[PDB]
């Protein structure tokens, strides 16, 4: 044929062991020069740039870098010009060209060449995605290019995943060998961040050659921080805190209702609520979710307040002995203690309810005047205010007197009514030249309080009776003297 | 001498009365014609115009206006033409020549003439001013100019007035004779307006001429009406009057506290007081003032109206125990009996009086309270009120419990003071997580009711006690519990 060689492009092996470079080579078959001889040259392929020889047909004497280094198998007859490498150090890290020589003049360096690489660390191959709920599978390969020394693997860290299958040398690219053994198994989700190694030792020698990779399984999240339940006050600041715990980043969304709020991709989220109302009250829901799974959680929040000022409807005014029905409703975060009571006197107490109902069956007179609802609580207590009123017939009270001063005669007749009454003055007499009699009334709480002055009545005192009218009622009292 | 003739001017006599026209005349001595004539005409004097013929020398014929009415006195020889006409009549009434005819062409008609006036009323002569306090006499003069009748003179409604001295004929002008008689007396104030006559008649005949004059005597005025003491109410309508008798124009005066007011001259003086007040109270005088005298009179106006409304200076605020004086003062025009009285009860009373006083040696708490002064009176009643607060120690009253609930417990003590008092709660107990207790306290009147509310008390029920502070004292109950 033409000239020219195989030889693999790139080959490897470890530090201290050998290589084994193949090749053949070619030459017209028209000369026919008995004796072929070749030269390897490391680095640089021409003589006149000097390159280091790493072999030369009958020479011992080759570079320093290569002494008892180098030797060549296969007669070059049968153009067969492999060579070994034992005892490879970084140095011997290079390309090599491959020269042949035979007669004069019929020298050539072949173009094509192989590049050594020497490496201190197994292959460990590992699938992009590896779920967590899948069966997965990693490899660990191993040039094995030497024929002096023969590698065997060891999956070191493997523990309590599957055993490994052995595998023998594998044919890679065009003219090079390694050695896989594979490893099947399944991973938990915890397994991400997990050390797995590969170990390639020589049986009689002392090299031992480590090899680390640090998994990737992906997992769903399981949200691993979740507040209680939290009990917070209006005007507060409340902090929510949703933890999630997933390999691949996870979308974090703060939900209630039905609706949006806060939604993040991240680790943790938290949902900042200032200035709390009652309306923020209610469950709040922290879903997770990634493409390979969801876990979602509730927490019930509680917001807590003082209870609103009561209010009271019902009856204000009522005649006597009817019936007074009054409520006090409040509504209240925080159930609470209330009551309702006069001066002097509590009329009804309710222990941990929404309303409080009074109830009058016959009402007194005295029940006129205002009372007091306080709805009491922890976080704070407010009152309210009602008034009622009782209207009755009117009662003259037996405080009532003529008293009479030696020039004129005065009269005090005191009545009780809720509607103020008519007050009146009589007395058995005709019509008189006046002087006049006048009186004056003025009026406290239900007490008509007035009096009388009837002037120059004689030392015989005259009879006074005293009349009052409202709605309801009348009354007339004939008044009493107090002599002396 | 030379031609010419002597006679009165004026002359006069009554009706049906005789007159003597006196005369004398003259012509030159350079004639001696015997047999004098002469003729008397009347109204004309010349004979180219025909007059009337009064008299003519030696003729019966005479007009017949004076036939058998005319007659002459004195030869003529003597110059004496003296000419007597009896029976007059107003007709008669005119001018008298006189001319005389001796010889021919020596006739002349003397260019003095006598004018005869026939009056029937006599003459009563009073002089200008007839002041009251003086002596006044009057005169009553008649034409005494007949020889053939004798008028006498009567003083007619003279009557109270002193007698008539009576006096003769005397010498009026220049040959005419009157008949006087005067009249001396004193005149009462009353006396003008009085009518006072003259008469004058003649024996034998029937002949009589009255003749009048009203006197008008000037007396100092004397205020006859006058009104007595005046009572009025403001803003009333007041009028005063002051009437004065005097002749001549009065001068009228209203006065008072040495103020010109109104003035005027007349018999009356009305003064309009409209819109009344308390400053328009007190004496006036209405002065009448003549030149001929004087005098005056006062009336009392009293202004009257019901009191203003009362004003109470003194205390408002007291401790126990200490006195309390409160005056109440008002002012009156009437004088007003006023009263103060608490509701149910009045305290004190005092009758026409301008104010009261009232004085409370001791305060009890029930002193307190809001008080009314009235001050009653005929024209109305106006009042005022003040309030009147007494402070003390708390007084915690019995009406005071512990009510317990099945599960809390809730205290009431209530106490009285005016200065409302700092309520507090003890229990013998250490420090509890909250589940605080929470008390409320309403105030009315001196009440201080206050409620505290124990929770989640042990069935066994706590201690409680009620304390508190004024700055007058303090006091403090362990209060009851009320099971079942
Ligand atoms: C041709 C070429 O591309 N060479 C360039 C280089 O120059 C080389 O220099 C060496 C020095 O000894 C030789 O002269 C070489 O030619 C020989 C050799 O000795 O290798 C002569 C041989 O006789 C000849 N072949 C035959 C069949 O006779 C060989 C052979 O053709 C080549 O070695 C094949 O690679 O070549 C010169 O080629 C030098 O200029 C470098 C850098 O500039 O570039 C080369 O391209
Ligand atoms: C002079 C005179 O003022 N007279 C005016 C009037 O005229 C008279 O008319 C009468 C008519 O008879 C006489 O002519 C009068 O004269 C006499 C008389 O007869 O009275 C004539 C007498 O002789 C003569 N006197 C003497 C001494 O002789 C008298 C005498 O002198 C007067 O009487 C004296 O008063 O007069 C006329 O005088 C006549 O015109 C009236 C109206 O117009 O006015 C007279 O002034
Ligand atoms: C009277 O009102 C009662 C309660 O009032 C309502 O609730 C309270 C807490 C406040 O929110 C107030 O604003 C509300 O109106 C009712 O429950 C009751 O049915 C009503 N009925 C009447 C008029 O007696
Ligand atoms: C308090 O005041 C008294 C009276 O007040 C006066 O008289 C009354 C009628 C009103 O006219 C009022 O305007 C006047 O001021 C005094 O008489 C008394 O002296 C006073 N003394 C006090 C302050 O106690
Ligand atoms: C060249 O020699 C080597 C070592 O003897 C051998 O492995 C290879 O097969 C040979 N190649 C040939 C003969 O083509
Ligand atoms: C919720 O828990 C987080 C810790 O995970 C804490 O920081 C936060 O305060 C909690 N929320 C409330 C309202 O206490
Ligand atoms: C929580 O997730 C489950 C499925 O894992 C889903 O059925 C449910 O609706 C989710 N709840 C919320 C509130 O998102
Ligand atoms: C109730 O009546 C009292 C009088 O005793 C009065 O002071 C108060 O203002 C009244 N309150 C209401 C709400 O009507
Ligand atoms: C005129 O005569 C009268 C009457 O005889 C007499 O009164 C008067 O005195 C006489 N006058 C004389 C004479 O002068
Ligand atoms: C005073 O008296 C007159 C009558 O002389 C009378 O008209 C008037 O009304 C009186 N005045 C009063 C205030 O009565
Ligand atoms: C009244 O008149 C007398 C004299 O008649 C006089 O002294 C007195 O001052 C007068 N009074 C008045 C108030 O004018
Ligand atoms: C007096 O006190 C009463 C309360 O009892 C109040 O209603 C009134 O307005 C007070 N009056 C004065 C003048 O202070
Ligand atoms: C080797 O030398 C050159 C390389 O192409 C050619 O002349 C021929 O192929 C020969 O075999
Ligand atoms: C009368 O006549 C006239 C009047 O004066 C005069 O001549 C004389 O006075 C005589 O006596």
């Amino acid at each position: 044929g033409h000239w020219g060689a195989w030889m693999p492009s790139t080959i490897s092996a470890f530090e201290g062991t050998c290589v084994s470079i193949p090749c053949r080579f070619d030459f017209p078959d028209e000369l026919r020069p008995a004796v072929v001889h070749g030269v390897w040259y490391f680095n640089s392929p021409y003589p006149k740039n000097y390159p280091p020889v790493v072999f030369k047909s009958r020479t011992q004497v080759v570079h320093e870098s290569f002494q008892g280094r180098s030797r060549l198998l296969g007669d070059l007859g049968l153009r067969n010009c492999t060579l070994l490498l034992s005892t490879l150090s970084p140095e011997l890290g290079g390309k090599y060209y491959f020269r042949g020589d035979l007669g004069g003049y019929n020298q050539y360096t072949f173009s094509e060449h192989s590049v050594l690489d020497i490496v201190n660390t197994p292959n460990i191959v590992v699938p992009p995605e590896v779920v967590a709920g899948t069966e997965v599978e990693v490899s660990c390969m191993v040039p094995d290019n030497c024929p002096e020394l023969r590698p065997e693997l060891s999956w070191l860290g493997h523990e309590g995943l599957g055993e490994p299958t052995v595998l023998g040398r594998l044919r890679e690219d065009e003219g090079t060998w390694v050695q896989v053994s594979l490893l099947h198994f399944v991973p938990t989700r915890e397994a991400n961040g997990h050390r797995l190694g590969c170990q390639a030792a020589f049986p009689n020698t002392t090299l031992q050659f480590e090899g680390y990779a640090s998994l990737d399984v992906k997992y769903p999240p399981v949200i691993v921080e979740m507040n209680s339940s939290v009990e917070a006050i209006e005007g507060s600041h409340v902090s929510l805190l949703c933890g999630a715990d997933s390999n691949p980043p996870p979308l974090l969304t703060w939900m209630r209702d039905g609706m949006v709020l806060r939604e993040a991709v991240a680790k943790s989220l938290y949902l900042d609520l200032e200035e709390v109302t009652p309306g923020e009250d209610g469950v709040y829901a922290c879903l997770a979710e990634n493409a390979y799974g969801q876990d979602n959680r509730t927490v019930e929040l509680s917001v807590m307040y003082a209870p609103w000022k009561p209010t009271v409807n019902g009856t204000v005014v009522a005649v006597e002995g009817e019936t007074v029905s009054i409520l006090c409703s409040t509504q209240s975060n925080p159930d609470p203690i209330l009551t309702i009571f006069k001066e002097k006197q509590i009329l009804a107490t309710v222990i941990y309810e929404s309303q409080l109902q009074l109830e009058l069956p016959a009402v007194t007179p005295e029940d006129d005047g205002e009372y007091w609802c306080v709805a009491e609580n922890q976080y704070g207590q407010r009152a309210t205010a009602f008034n009622l009123s009782v209207e009755f017939a009117p009662i003259i009270l037996l405080e009532s007197h003529c008293a009479a001063a030696r020039d004129t005669v005065q009269c005090l007749c005191v009545v009780k009514s809720n509607p103020e009454p008519s007050v009146a003055f009589e007395l058995p007499s005709t019509v008189n030249e006046t002087e006049r009699e006048f009186v004056y009334s003025e009026r406290s709480g239900l007490l008509l309080t007035s009096i009388l002055t009837i002037r120059g009545q004689a030392q015989a005192p005259p009879r006074v009776i005293c009349t009052s009218r409202n709605l309801y009622g009348t009354q007339s009292l004939e008044l009493p003297f107090q002599g002396a």
